[PDB]
């Protein structure tokens, strides 16, 4: 069974509201009409009446809600909540009027103050412009240096990982993170790890390296994020360097790596960069034939995810059922 | 027929000779016998002629030429070779006699001084032993800034590549190349894609990024080295920063990189640093279950190549066909 597939009947089991800003476009119309329709979630649509039953066509969307930046009963201390984050940044009240007007904004603000549980976009925009709204108003979760992005990888015919099913991190947002953000990235996929998989997460710190098989800059860097990553966390199982060979193979790590919590077990992939954690997700979706899932976000303080450039509605309604898991990780 | 098959005969139709110094090790000798049967190339078994004909008893290796370094005829020339190579960085006439006597420096020099075609070792040594005299004798081929490691991969049921195979550089030898570093490891990996797969190459300079999608030190980087790539050598199809999936599937090239020489069909992969490298072909060979061959080194101005402690005598008579036909590049 996908991975997909156990998300979302699990996120129908909640009750949330999912704020979608893309109300311009018909795949975020699509979407909607679905999420209401499987009993996913409930959802917002942020922006124009003019807009909404007479774009998409004839799609049942009594079961939605509309609100306008600009029709809502509490828009005024939208413009006034914005402000006081803004607080140090310049941008004045009627900069603050040009700013929230827009879609995504209303959608976002609505998170924070918690009118809506979650945010899905990306689709429309970008990977720029979507993490803005999401760091400037929303900012990040107390447990959390960063709000990073992450991949979940299922390879098909597979003895390794949980059933052949891996996070790798930081795949999607953090293009160079430096070693105190590289440490987070790793407690903090592995929070998401046993959210979404439902297994005991193993998290290896990668390199080219094994426990200084080799020594560089590189090796050096990941070393230390590993022993930060420890201390930070010390009831996770974390390690490193490691070989993705010694990572996941038992009989490899044996003796690359003896007595180690992770080796040969790793199911939380952790890498250096951004070209190394792009290259290692996109090698396993296409020669590995790989299912992969995301970008998601994590260690948001409530959850708002990017979309990849190009893509279908049935995407969506897997990533709208993720932002509901993910918007039941702090809520007890 | 596999890669190796291809290798195998290709090597027989050729004429080479390679030299083998782990005379002391039983492998060798196996190897060696094999190789000979087989009509796979023409062998010099460097060591002690009583030690080989002490040590092989039941083996064909009247074939091969025994040449032992403390009584070639060459030898005294071999020497200054070393000395005039060495003179600037400490070494004296009479540390050259001493370091010359070493059967593994005494092959290369073979090499160097046209004797033999290349060189096979690495199955009773190091690699960083066997590398510093290839690259301190032999050293590099017309100023290519360096020697790189690379592996040839087949995936299994893969449309992508040249029939799921791929050449992967640098995923086993220089850690933190330099951007000229790479543009070099690039050029120099076309040539050996053509030569060893033997198929148009189209060389894909990695990133998370595709056509500027995201800009950081490490785009900027990984576009100097594709920019300075196609100056160094313009008839070769090199593009621009690409992820994997923009640089394998036609239809995401379709997306983020139109008209691309390199992008939807690629099949060279030129990584950024070796933990992206190696990361990458681990990847590759554990989840994709592609074959992977050697690491193979490159770049050198005589084929030297370094085996795994671990080989059989087997794995030595591939290497050694793969470095026939590595000296199928030079030739007259
Ligand atoms: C424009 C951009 C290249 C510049 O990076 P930046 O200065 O850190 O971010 P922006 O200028 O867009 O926005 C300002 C805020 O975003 C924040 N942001 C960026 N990355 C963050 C991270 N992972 N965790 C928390 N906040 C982050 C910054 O901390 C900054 O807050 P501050 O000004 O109060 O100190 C970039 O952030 C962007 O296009 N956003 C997309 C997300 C991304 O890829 N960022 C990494 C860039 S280093
Ligand atoms: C040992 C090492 C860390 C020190 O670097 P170094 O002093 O510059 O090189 P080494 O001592 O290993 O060997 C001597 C030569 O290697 C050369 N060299 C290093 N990397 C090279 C490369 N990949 N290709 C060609 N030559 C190289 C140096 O120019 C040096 O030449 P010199 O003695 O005439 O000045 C490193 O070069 C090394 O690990 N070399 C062995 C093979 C290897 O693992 N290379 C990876 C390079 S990052
Ligand atoms: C040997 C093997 C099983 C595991 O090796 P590994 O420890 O994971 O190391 P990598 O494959 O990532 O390669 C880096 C290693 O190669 C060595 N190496 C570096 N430069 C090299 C070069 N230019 N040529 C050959 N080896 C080199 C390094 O020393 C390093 O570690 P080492 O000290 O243990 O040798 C691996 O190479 C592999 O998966 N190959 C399978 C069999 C094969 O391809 N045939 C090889 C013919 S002997």
């Amino acid at each position: 069974v996908t991975f997909l597939e156990k998300i979302s009947e699990r996120a129908k089991k909640l009750n949330k509201t999912i704020a979608l800003p893309e109300t311009e476009d018909i795949r975020t119309l699509q979407a909607a009409a679905k999420i209401l329709e499987r009993g996913i979630a409930d959802i917002v649509l942020v922006g124009n009446e003019a807009d909404i039953k007479a774009l998409a066509g004839d799609l049942d969307l009594s079961k939605a809600k509309i609100v306008d930046p600009k029709t809502y009963e509490k828009k005024d201390e939208y413009i006034n909540a914005f402000y006081e984050l803004r607080k140090h940044k310049g941008i004045t009240l009627e900069n603050a009027a040009e700013i929230m007007s827009d879609y995504v904004y209303f959608a976002v603000m609505m998170a924070k103050l918690g009118e809506v549980d979650g945010v899905v976009s990306g689709a429309a925009h970008s990977s720029s412009d979507t993490l803005r709204p999401a760091v400037q108003i929303v900012k990040t979760a107390k447990g959390a240096a960063l709000a990073s992005a992450f991949f979940i990888i299922s390879v098909p015919d597979c003895e390794y990982g949980s059933d052949g099913t891996f996070l790798f991190a930081d795949s999607g947002m953090v293009e160079m993170p430096s070693v105190e953000d590289v440490a987070n990235i790793a407690v903090i996929s592995a929070k998401t790890f046993e959210l979404l998989v439902q297994d005991v997460p193993k998290v290896a710190m990668l390199s080219y390296s094994t426990k200084g098989s080799a020594k560089s800059k590189l090796t050096e860097a990941t070393i230390a994020s590993t022993k930060l990553a420890q201390e930070l966390a010390p009831d996770i199982a974390i390690d490193g360097e490691l070989q993705v060979d010694a990572a996941i193979v038992p009989k490899v790590a044996a003796s690359k790596a003896p007595g180690s919590p992770v080796a040969g077990k790793a199911n939380v992939f952790i890498f250096p960069d951004l070209n190394c954690g792009n290259i290692a997700y996109k090698i396993a979706q296409r020669l590995a034939k790989a299912e992969a899932y995301g970008p998601i976000t994590q260690g948001l303080a409530k959850p708002i995810n990017d979309l990849s450039r190009g893509c279908s509605d049935e995407d969506i309604v897997g990533a709208v059922a993720i932002t509901c898991v993910q918007a039941a990780a702090q809520d007890k």
